[PDB]
């Protein structure tokens, strides 16, 4: 893609910490940029190349006929996002109405204006505060980290001028193929529209990386969900060999669609995190994940993920499974693979190599990934509710929540909770035991 300057692209700032030493985290001058398929993509003068689910044939008929056309403009981020940065905190609006209606974001986190942060965890542990306690059910505050490329994939294809500023190059474990531009690339043939999101379609490529979930949330529930693929750092997909949870055929690709997922109450233990719960959700929370490796250090194997959250003066670690037999409360190789036998689950995570492999993807650097959205494809069911719907409540794995089968459809969410949001805060990353203090 190519760069317009019809609004200039101005990044909202956000400060995180790196604990090189305990113990008084020691700052960092971030900036945040938006993910560019949430871009106005037009032409030169003056029209869109893009338009909801599709691509204008005049302007674009080809990929490199429509990417010697397109160009990619500045995002109004309080206007038309809803999304606003101070100190150390961001906050995402679900419904944005100016003069057009928007929904959601998709945030990336930078150290300069021209390369995302990259964040190695491994041997390490990543901690952050939100506010979820606005959310609802069908409505999903992702925190996540991905294995994109920090300069956005700019330097690897020479057609893409637009590079990180803009927020180019992302990728995660679903191969998504909905993205605009992919590897320089316009996404524009064998595009189709999806069924019933207005807002995408999918075309020929798709953009596979390695994903770790650290947070997918709303006040009903939370899962902290590890995705390998094969070939850890970005890479295209073509057609229906891409996978992901978008197509029929999601474990026909090379990356993980569905993960290791730890969700306290699919675990069984359904007191432990909601409104006025053990983890409060009308209240702000800590969130703490640190990632064991085989000989305790940043280049060793990935061993086990553990899961701690600072709430009023407790230190609360994660609630214990209580599913016979998926025993303790850390995704480690054991508890995946337990946890995808007792419930009938494809075992997807240890054919994209596990742990060991999700290692290897936070070893290189990952990019930590904000965004707020619903879900035309699941309804956010699989997160918050009883899934699949068709399946019987009281058999293992089936419910993930308390909400209703009827929520999380899209437009139902849309009409009753456009003003929900989520705010993200206070991020470190340093050793193991040294952010949540
Ligand atoms: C749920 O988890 C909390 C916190 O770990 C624990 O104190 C409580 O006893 C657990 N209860 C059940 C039924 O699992």
């Amino acid at each position: 893609q190519k760069i317009g300057k019809l609004t200039p692209e101005v990044h909202p700032p956000m400060t995180f910490q790196k604990c090189s030493e305990g113990g008084s985290c020691e700052t960092i001058q971030g900036e945040v940029v938006v993910d560019a398929n949430w871009r106005w993509v037009h032409s030169a003068q003056g029209q869109n190349c893009y338009t909801g689910n599709t691509w204008n044939p005049t302007i674009c008929p080809d990929d490199e006929t429509c990417a010697e056309n397109c160009y990619l403009d500045g995002a109004n981020y309080e206007s038309v996002y809803g999304v606003t940065t101070s100190e150390d905190s961001v906050r995402l609006n679900f419904v944005t109405q100016s003069q057009g209606k928007n929904i959601g974001s998709r945030l990336f986190l930078m150290s300069n204006e021209s390369n995302y942060q990259l964040f190695h965890v491994l041997g390490q542990e990543f901690t952050f505060d939100v506010d979820v306690s606005n959310l609802d059910c069908g409505l999903n505050g992702a925190l996540y980290l991905v294995s994109m490329d920090s300069d956005g994939g700019s330097a690897r294809f020479p057609t893409n001028e637009a590079g990180a500023k803009y927020g180019t190059g992302y990728c995660d474990a679903q191969c998504p193929r909905d993205l605009k531009f992919i590897s320089g690339s316009a996404n524009v043939d064998g595009w189709i529209p999806s069924t019933n999101n207005p807002n995408t379609g999918y075309g020929n490529l798709g953009s596979c990386c390695a994903e770790m979930d650290l947070w997918e949330a709303n006040n009903m529930a939370t899962a902290v969900t590890p995705h390998p693929c094969d070939t850890s750092s970005q890479s295209v997909c073509k057609s229906d060999s891409c996978g992901g949870a978008a197509s029929s055929n999601r474990y026909g690709g090379i990356c993980d669609p569905d993960g290791c997922d730890y969700n306290p109450y699919r675990m069984g233990n359904t007191s432990f995190f909601g409104p006025n719960k053990m983890i409060d959700t009308n209240s702000v929370i800590t969130v703490v994940t640190q990632f064991i490796t085989d000989d305790g250090s940043s280049d060793g194997k990935l061993t086990s993920i553990k899961r701690l959250y600072v709430q009023d003066g407790n230190v609360i670690s994660q609630s214990v499974s209580t599913i016979d037999g998926v025993e303790g409360n850390e995704v480690n190789e054991e508890f995946c693979t337990n946890q995808k036998k007792v419930f009938g689950d494809e075992d997807s995570f240890t054919k994209h190599g596990g742990l060991a492999k999700m290692g290897e993807a936070l070893k290189d650097g990952m990019v930590l990934v904000l965004s707020l959205w619903d879900d035309y494809q699941a309804n956010m069911l699989w997160l918050d509710s009883s899934y699949p719907t068709t399946s019987s409540p009281t058999d293992p794995g089936v419910a993930r929540g308390s909400c209703p089968t009827t929520s999380g459809v899209p437009s139902k969410v849309e009409q009753n909770y456009p003003n929900a949001y989520v705010v993200y805060s206070n991020i470190k990353v340093g050793p193991i035991d040294s952010t949540y203090k």
